[PDB]
């Protein structure tokens, strides 16, 4: 008998490194978007049998505001939804009408990673935490959910509500 031998080669492709917020635009993020994992301290909320799964398929910059465009499940269908969240006396506030009362801010958001967006909701005395995450793409890198996961904590929410819709109703279809 014989033996017989071979040999192995390496992948290149070294990224580069990223400097501050320097180069901050609201062009950037004037565009579309797409829904990466739902989270919320009301998980029943965001369940499948609910109406508090609604996410934004588009997102508009204004001269003094915000369009925004979400979508609900209605008989085995997407729908279409459309708002304005007007500035408050505070920078970084905004304050849209949907169901009730409605106020989010913006904490961290990236253009090479994704942006979050607190959004706090009060009905029949009670108000929740909730969370919403989107991405250049409609599938982010593994690491990225215990990135965004980490601030979850923040407002008391655990990786036990946090999970990945991509296994869900996406209605991406319907959206253009």
């Amino acid at each position: 008998m014989g033996s017989s031998h071979h040999h192995h080669h390496h992948i290149e492709g070294r990224e580069e490194a990223s400097s501050m917020e320097r180069n901050f635009n609201v062009e950037k993020i004037n565009g579309e978007w797409y829904t990466i994992m739902l989270a919320t301290d009301k998980r029943e909320k965001i369940e499948e049998h609910g109406s508090m799964r609604v996410f934004v398929e588009y997102i508009h910059v204004l001269e003094n505001s915000l369009a925004l465009k979400f979508h609900i499940i209605i008989n085995e269908e997407c729908s279409e939804i459309f708002l304005v969240a007007d500035k408050t006396e505070k920078a970084g506030e905004y304050s849209v009408t949907y169901d009730g009362s409605n106020t989010f801010t913006i904490l961290k958001t990236d253009y090479d990673n994704y942006i979050m967006i607190h959004l706090i909701n009060k009905k029949d005395g009670e108000t929740f935490q909730l969370m919403e995450l989107y991405g250049r793409e409609p599938d982010l890198s593994s690491d990225i959910k215990e990135k965004f996961a980490q601030l979850s904590e923040e407002h008391g929410i655990v990786r036990e509500n946090i999970i990945d819709l991509t296994n869900a109703n996406r209605c991406l279809e319907a959206r253009e």
